[PDB]
């Protein structure tokens, strides 16, 4: 559904296997790249971010290399702007990206990192960034917390990395494990609860453009 988009899996060579969901103009792909693998620098129209979920990746951009950290940086490549990447272990990575044409003025930073806040509508502790065109926030949901209905001026797409979390949108419920997501667009009501025993470990992008 638009709320809870199913994906389209793709092989993009012998190293690269997504999981494709469309989110209206956004793409979020879930990432596998082979161990070891040498990813040849590409160039689109579309602007680029991403972070590795398991594993650890190095960026090639603007003729630097940049180390990438499991469920701490983030990589910023703006429109056209070349970029690959190397595998440098012998474990697979498995990552996300998100790919839109984007409006907004240009990223300062290639790589960002993720720093310690706290969410606004619920108030629990988070970690979180905001680039050029989004903000990445990285959370636990307790055992038990209900996240509050809410209404969000931006689009939101969302995920889960453990466990089992309900998430309402505008008149739809679905329960969420890791290699789903939810797309939240502009204006629709949220709402989600962890029924589970654990703490769940969210992922949820914004994106602060229409
Ligand atoms: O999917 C994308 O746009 C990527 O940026 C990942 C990527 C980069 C380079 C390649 O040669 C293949 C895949
Ligand atoms: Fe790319």
């Amino acid at each position: 559904s638009e709320f809870f988009p199913v994906p389209k899996p793709i092989k993009l060579n012998p190293h690269v296997e997504l999981e494709v969901f469309q989110c209206q103009d956004t793409i979020f792909q879930l990432s596998v790249i082979a161990p070891n693998a040498k990813l040849e620098s590409h160039q689109h129209p579309e602007s680029q971010i991403g972070m590795v979920l398991s594993g650890e990746l190095e960026l090639y951009i603007k003729d630097v290399i940049k180390p990438l950290r499991a469920l701490q940086d983030i990589h910023v490549a703006d429109a056209n702007v070349s970029h690959g990447f190397v595998n440098p272990l012998s474990e697979p990575m498995i990552g996300f990206d998100l790919k839109r044409i984007t409006s907004s003025l240009p990223s300062e930073d290639v790589v960002l990192t993720l720093s310690n806040n706290q969410d606004k509508i619920t108030h629990l502790p988070c970690q979180s960034v905001k680039g050029s065109w989004f903000e990445i926030v990285m959370m636990k949901i307790p055992s038990g917390y209900s996240i509050p209905p809410h209404q969000g001026e931006q689009e939101e797409i969302g995920f889960i990395l453990n466990g089992k979390l309900e998430i309402f949108i505008e008149n739809e419920e679905q329960c969420l494990e890791y290699g789903q997501i939810y797309y939240a667009p502009s204006k629709v009501l949220k709402k989600g609860y962890n029924s589970s025993n654990q703490d769940i470990n969210l992922i949820k992008i914004l994106i602060l453009e229409h």
